[PDB]
């Protein structure tokens, strides 16, 4: 038959014990739609173990949700890249955010697949959680500053 995600990997074993099964991207999306929230903590990120224990309960933010759902993508065989953006929603403000790029099986190239659509503004797969205005800023999360 034809190739199909991988549904074998550390990390999307874990995520299929929290939120259900999903075979695919798609399917993903679909069962974090339904089952994690979005939570704001400025640019602070947790272990990934930690991310799966609050994505349901009390919420991970952009930057979390990229971390472990890049790898839970890329252990199903996806394309994945972190893209750091800046998205302007229907307030009139801009917001820096972080939302990921994925190809390949069922899913076109650089199709977005955004946790903060999934959870909090309830935009569909491929489409990032603001659409008023966009811009790239950047491959990758920002690293920890070095000083003295």
């Amino acid at each position: 038959m034809q190739p199909q995600p991988s549904l074998k990997g550390h990390w999307t074993t874990k995520v299929i014990e929290k939120i259900g099964t999903f075979h695919d991207a798609t399917s993903l999306y679909e069962r974090v739609k339904k089952t994690c929230k979005y939570k704001y903590y400025y640019n602070d990120q947790v272990p990934n173990h930690v991310a799966v224990m609050r994505m349901t309960t009390s919420g991970i933010n952009c930057t979390d949700a990229c971390q472990l759902f890049s790898k839970v993508l890329e252990e199903m065989g996806y394309e994945v890249k972190i893209e750091h953006v800046r998205v302007k929603c229907n307030d009139g403000k801009w917001y820096g955010h972080y939302l990921l790029r994925v190809g390949g099986f069922e899913l076109k190239d650089g199709t977005i697949w955004d946790y903060v659509s999934a959870t909090k503004t309830g935009r569909p797969l491929g489409v990032p959680c603001c659409t008023a205005g966009f811009q790239h800023l950047g491959w990758g999360i920002v690293g920890p500053v070095y000083d003295k």
